[PDB]
């Protein structure tokens, strides 16, 4: 019985219609099996729907997880470089059972530290998601968070609802539903009691409104059937499997080399005669020059780039909520950064939505300000403030702020609101004007629409006349008026020489400044003889015009400044509205996107749609070619005219380089154009469900100047990336040479293997979070956009690789060669197997170890600028990450002994390392002069 009637629903055709009509009634008939509330509204009792709904059933319930820790951290296990460390760890764990098991240890402590920070950002994030994802129930005055959703509500639906819930179809007008969500068909189906009430969970209603209580609300209809049952990416990827074969290739050519040298030296130079006895000894040196190749592939692989990327997204990310953006597609976090243009709606993003009148033309005077009630003559302020009440649909009303005495609240348009407000400036008050008629002598009533821009109204309280204001647009209504009220009441015949010079004279000054004009109209008509309402052409004409008035909305206070900082970075902003192009143009003016003086292109849709459009009703790309390049105000634009600009950028080839576009639409009717755009931010206060589904971003504080940060951060991700590539580029380098030369010469590998392991984990693992979580500065809005076939490795973090690379083999070669006789302190070169560790291998390790240390400090500047400590204590990670390894260093030099081949060192050793560290940071001063080209 709980589902049965389901099956009904299940239908989806007349057999369904007829169904009901067979035995289930209507909606009425059966409703009375529960309380339902029909006509009424619930008292909000605390133990209220218990009884009618004894089994208790919310659609609220979520999965309990998509992935536990132990399943997310073995996810993160699998991946190639982690494979090739496991491997190259478990066959030196291996060989060394045949200190040897510490170099797999280093191996492991790394493998661990990659793995578990990943899973951790899976697991946080994924919660974040989660956790971020007023009701439709309807009454008196019930309104309740959006998460339990009963059987039995009165839910009222209007135009761009998305629905909640299944049911069926009480009452409304004109209802047309978009059901391709289920259907797969895109067709809007028309909803009526007797053709096709059913409703479906999950659709969204496009026209009409209406009313609705339930067909059967809960998990158990079709929705729970199926619940039931990166370009940067890519080229970080190829980069990181190019660094890996250069490592392979040479770890295998200084493995040959070696074995090859320890072979010719030792049978066929000495001619020693190969004896059984010797065969163990001997595989040991082999087993010494096996590990020593592994090794260098662990220092090759760019195991700390994908960890890099990861944390710097999930920071980003964590961050960006803090400046008012929702991210819901992580991906879009970096395309933002590469935005070359962005479409914005004036109403709401640009303005602030909030109506007022600030000038008006009454009584054939213009005044620049609200006048006096004196001044405007009687028996028109009277017609004027009824006219206005009336039309305001009883619904719109300026409540009381209640706030610390804020701006008084408007709950309805902000038209009807801004007219209920100047007729409160005028120190009249609507209330009893309304109280007096209370829809109980309502005539006749216009519902207001896009179409004719205008509403009418018809009274019949006076006695057998009727009465109709029909306010307008000031260009339908107001050529429409054949005479107009001026003076002390007087009606005089309006003619259209007339009409051409007072919108020359008055209509023209309010759109040039701004404002909105908006004409108050009025006409009487006989007795009773005929209701000829039928025709809309031939009741609405022959008014008389009581008044013009001039309706602004504030533009943002700093959005001037952001549109500024959005052109200042090589974006450009384009806008579409459905207001005149006089008004558009206006606005466009003050937030500054389209200068005084240029050769910008502003125009209007019907001419748009007209020209892009050669013969025939095909539209075709080349035509689009030539408006876009220079259009920036769009006015009277349609709902779809938005989409066909943004593809029109999107899908040009014209232009050398590619388009990315950002569109700020919020509307149910910009779903298309919200999916077509890169990157599209969504509306958050004001926003409907429908738009907030589809979009990217969501702006919380549905605010322009924000957009401008969703650039800067964007562009920090890929600046980050850039200086972990500029640091550990070069060690890997390095050291790479430093041990084939060592191969050649002294066939010893100056850098033993933990050590070796030792700067694989500085460089890999602990510099992906030394590096990637740097704040970002507002300086990175002051580059042209980076264009996405432009190298992952620019001409400056080169320049920086070689000069650093050459300082250090400099002083890394003549150390290992001259160390003896600097320091006085004998030689290590040539030792035997199983020796003490030497003092003069450890200076080398120590000194390789500071001046990675100090490059780690000067790398932090990719675009060449000499001040490297800018900003270093903003971060709290990348000191402490530097000076902890400083000090393991230190630990590991002195109190290390054998494990880690090191001997302890005196004070001026260490001293004269330091300083030799220092002159890391002068070189890199020196090199910073040198120019790129
Ligand atoms: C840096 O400057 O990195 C070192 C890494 O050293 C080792 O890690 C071990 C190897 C030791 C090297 C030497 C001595 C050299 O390795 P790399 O040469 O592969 O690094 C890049 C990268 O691979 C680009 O993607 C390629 O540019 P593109 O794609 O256009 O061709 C191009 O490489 P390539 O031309 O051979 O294919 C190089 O700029
Ligand atoms: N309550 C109203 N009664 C009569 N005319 C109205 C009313 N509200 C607005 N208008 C006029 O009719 C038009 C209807 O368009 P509307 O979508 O309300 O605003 P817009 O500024 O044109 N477009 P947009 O910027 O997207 O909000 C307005 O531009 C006014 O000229
Ligand atoms: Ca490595
Ligand atoms: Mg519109």
């Amino acid at each position: 019985t709980m589902e049965e009637l389901r099956s009904l629903m299940e239908l989806r055709g007349t057999e369904a219609v007829v169904k009901i009509k067979e035995t289930y009634g209507d909606t009425e008939a059966i409703c009375r099996r529960l309380k339902t509330s029909p006509v009424e509204g619930l008292p909000g009792t605390a133990p209220d729907l218990e009884k009618r709904k004894q089994i208790f059933g919310q659609n609220f319930i979520p999965p309990k997880k998509p992935k536990t820790f132990l399943q997310l951290v073995w996810e993160a296990l699998q991946d190639v470089t982690l494979i090739i460390l496991e491997i190259a760890a478990i066959i030196s764990l291996g060989l060394s059972f045949y200190a040897g098991w510490i170099e797999g240890a280093a191996i492991l402590l790394s493998v661990i530290c990659v793995v578990l920070v990943t899973a951790f950002n899976d697991w946080s994030k994924e919660k974040q998601f989660r956790g971020l994802q007023t009701v439709v129930r309807a009454g008196q005055v019930v309104q309740i968070p959006v998460a339990e959703i009963v059987v039995g509500d009165i839910a009222q639906i209007k135009y761009g609802d998305l629905l909640p819930a299944d049911g069926l179809f009480i009452q409304g007008n004109d209802l047309k539903i978009d059901e391709s969500s289920l259907t797969g068909e895109s067709d809007q189906v028309r909803k009526s009691v007797d053709k096709d009430p059913m409703l479906l969970s999950g659709t969204h209603v496009m026209e009409g409104s209406g009313r609705m209580v339930v067909t059967a609300v809960g998990v158990n209809s079709q929705t729970g059937i199926i619940f039931t049952l990166s370009v940067l990416q890519g080229k970080l990827t190829k980069l990181a499997v190019q660094i890996g074969k250069a490592g392979l290739v040479m770890s295998a050519i200084t493995v040959i080399i070696l074995v090859l040298y320890f072979t010719v030296d030792t049978f066929v130079v000495n001619k020693k005669p190969w004896l059984t006895e010797c065969t163990p000894v001997y595989v040991q040196y082999f087993v010494k020059f096996f590990i020593i190749g592994v090794t260098v592939l662990v220092v090759a692989v760019p195991e700390g780039l994908p960890l890099a990327v990861t944390i710097s997204l999930a920071y980003s990310v964590k961050k960006m909520m803090k400046d008012n953006n929702l991210v819901r597609h992580l991906d879009a976090c970096e395309t933002m950064g590469n935005a070359t243009a962005i479409c914005s709606d004036k109403t709401g993003t640009l303005t602030t939505n909030r109506m007022t009148v600030v000038q008006a033309y009454v009584g054939d005077v213009h005044y620049k300000e609200i006048p006096d009630p004196s001044s405007i003559n009687a028996k028109t302020l009277e017609l004027l403030v009824n006219a206005i009440a009336i039309n305001s649909a009883y619904t719109t009303k300026i409540l009381p702020p209640e706030k610390e005495g804020a701006l008084p609240r408007q709950v309805g348009n902000k038209t009807e609101c801004g007219l209920l407000g100047f007729v409160l400036d005028l120190r009249q008050d609507y209330e009893p004007v309304r109280s007096q008629m209370p829809e109980e002598k309502l005539y006749k009533v216009y519902t207001f629409n896009s179409v004719r821009k205008s509403m009418s109204t018809v009274i019949k309280m006076p006695d057998e006349s009727f009465r109709m204001y029909s306010k307008g647009a000031s260009e339908i209504v107001l050529k429409k008026c054949c005479k107009i009220l001026s003076g002390a009441g007087e009606a005089r015949v309006f003619r259209p020489r007339d009409r051409d010079e007072m919108v020359k004279k008055v209509i023209e000054p309010m759109a040039c400044d701004g404002l909105r004009t908006i004409c108050v109209a009025y006409r009487d008509f006989p007795s009773s003889p005929e209701p000829d309402w039928d025709n809309e052409n031939d009741i609405l004409n022959e008014l008389t015009c009581i008044c013009v008035v001039g309706i602004e909305d504030p533009v943002r206070p700093e959005v001037p400044e952001a549109i500024r900082k959005c052109q200042r970075a090589g974006i450009t902003v384009r806008m579409v509205t459905g207001d005149n192009i006089n008004t558009a143009r206006a606005i466009a003016i003050k937030c500054g996107i389209i200068h005084p003086g240029e050769d910008f292109l502003c125009l209007e849709g019907k001419e748009f749609n007209r020209r892009i459009r050669n013969e025939k009703g095909e539209i075709e790309q080349e035509r689009i070619d030539k408006i876009w390049p220079k259009l920036r105000v769009l006015a009277r634009s349609s709902p779809t005219d938005k989409h066909t600009l943004v593809k029109g950028i999107i899908d040009s080839t014209h232009t050398e380089q590619r388009q990315v576009v950002a569109v700020t639409g919020d509307g149910t009717n910009d779903g298309p154009a919200l999916k077509k755009a890169d990157v599209g931010f969504a509306m958050g206060i004001a926003g409907t469900d429908v738009a907030k589904e589809a979009s990217d971003i969501i702006l919380t504080d549905d605010n322009f100047s924000s957009i401008v940060k969703a650039v800067m951060w964007g562009r920090n991700v890929y600046d980050s990336i850039s200086k972990f590539l500029q640091f550990q580029l070069t060690v890997n380098v390095v050291a790479v040479i430093v041990a084939f030369t060592g191969a050649c010469i002294t066939q010893d590998s100056p850098l033993k293997a933990v050590q070796m392991l030792w700067v694989n984990l500085i460089m890999d693992t602990f510099a992906s979070l030394a590096l990637a979580t740097e704040p970002p500065t507002e300086t990175l809005l002051l580059r042209k956009p980076y264009g996405r076939n432009k190298p992952l490795i620019s001409r400056t973090m080169m320049k920086n690789i070689l000069g650093h690379a050459v300082y250090q083999l400099t002083l890394i070669f003549t150390l290992l060669f001259v160390g003896e006789k600097m320091f006085q302190i004998d030689s290590g070169r040539n030792a035997p197997l199983h020796s003490p560790p030497s003092e003069h291998y450890t200076i080398i390790f120590n000194t390789f170890v500071m001046m990675q240390l100090f490059n780690e400090i000067n790398a932090r500047k990719i675009h060449g600028e000499r001040n490297v400590f800018d900003g270093i204590f903003r971060n709290p990670i990348f000191c402490t990450i530097v000076l902890g390894t400083f000090a393991i260093q230190i630990v590991i030099v002195q109190f290390g002994g054998k494990p880690f081949s090191c001997s302890p060192l005196q004070l001026d050793q260490w001293m004269w390392c330091i300083f030799i560290g220092l002159g890391e940071l002068v070189w890199g001063q020196v090199i910073a002069t040198i120019p790129t080209s």
